[PDB]
């Protein structure tokens, strides 16, 4: 049931780009933006917490072809105009400099498509990925522990619960149960899609919780700038009780190095109930309850 591998790396889908804006504001850390590509002319479906692949032109160092680049579907399987259309990306320009090169380096893949002029063809491949998935049940509580682009499935997701438009064209899916983001960025102009998460909340009081970590604007209780392991800790019980319903799913998503703390802050306060922690997350790992995708 569940899309999958529509299109391969050896005979990609060829897009075309719709509309390719910016996301993070002025007085912000780096350049995050929000691409949509056309899907008319293939048969390209995807369903939410699902990703596809990129291939940019060019070759490698070594005079090889450039291979794909996985990205997180940042639209619902509807598409960002609920047209059955389209298909969006939330893309980070990657830079760093020294330790690999003379100084400042710019990641092949990102630094082609954060820069992507409207009209032009894009390689595209897959959908992929059964690890992300939102449950079909509108009772289900929903965790979601993001950072950074890690917010992209946690979009796709609050949008097809949440959007008027989505309730709307999804009779199957009017959600009702519990959802609560921890979404940690350096600056509030670096809060993707902050305008529209805001809406949600003010929209959805008893169904959405929006809780920020902003580490260049607040400190955590120990002085240190303010991340998601430390709301994580903040919210450990209530974060926990939540987890032991049989219906509650948990996400995390982001660059890897962020599962370790939120383990710890779980892991003690199941611990307060005589739980082990690493042994129960196995279990719900098991049972699909418990996503991870970190890169
Ligand atoms: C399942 C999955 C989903 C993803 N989703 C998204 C998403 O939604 N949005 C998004 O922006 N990205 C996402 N990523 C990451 C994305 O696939 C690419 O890895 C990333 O965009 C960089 O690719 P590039 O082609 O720009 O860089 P490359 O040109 O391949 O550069 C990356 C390489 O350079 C080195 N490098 C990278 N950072 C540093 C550093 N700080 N210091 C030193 N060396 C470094 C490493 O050798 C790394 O392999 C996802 C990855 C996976 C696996």
């Amino acid at each position: 049931d569940v899309p999958v591998n529509l299109y391969r790396p050896n005979a990609p889908f060829i897009g075309k780009v719709i509309s390719n804006e910016p996301l993070v504001k002025e007085g912000g850390i780096g350049i995050v933006q929000h691409i949509k590509f056309d899907l008319t002319g293939g048969n390209l479906k995807y369903i939410e917490g699902q990703s596809i692949g990129i291939i940019p032109p060019g070759v490698d160092k070594n005079g090889k072809p450039e291979k794909l680049r996985l990205y997180s579907i940042a639209s619902t399987r509807h598409g960002d105009d609920v047209d059955d259309k389209t298909i969006s990306l939330c893309v980070r320009q990657l830079e760093y400099k020294h330790p690999e090169s003379g100084e400042t380096v710019y990641g092949v893949c990102s630094t082609y498509l954060t820069h992507i002029e409207p009209g032009s063809e894009v390689k595209i491949t897959g959908p992929v990925g059964k690890e992300m998935l939102l449950p079909d049940d509108p009772e289900a509580n929903v965790i979601m522990l993001a950072g950074g682009t890690g917010i992209t499935p946690m979009r796709t997701y609050l949008w097809r619960m949440f959007k008027d438009a989505e309730r709307a064209a999804n009779p199957e899916y009017q959600f009702k149960g519990f959802s609560w983001l921890v979404f940690g960025v350096p600056t509030t102009p670096n809060i993707l899609y902050k305008e529209e998460l805001e809406e949600i909340q003010q929209k959805y009081p008893d169904n959405f919780r929006l809780t920020y970590a902003i580490s260049r604007e607040q400190k955590n209780p120990q002085g240190g700038r303010m991340y998601i392991q430390d709301r994580v800790a903040e919210h450990a019980d209530q974060l926990w009780q939540l987890i032991k319903n049989q219906k509650t799913h948990t996400y995390i998503c982001g660059l890897r190095g962020m599962e370790e703390g939120i383990d710890a802050a779980l892991s003690a306060a199941a611990a307060k109930e005589g739980v082990t922690w690493s042994d129960y997350q196995k279990d719900l790992k098991k049972a699909g309850r418990w996503h991870v995708e970190t890169y």
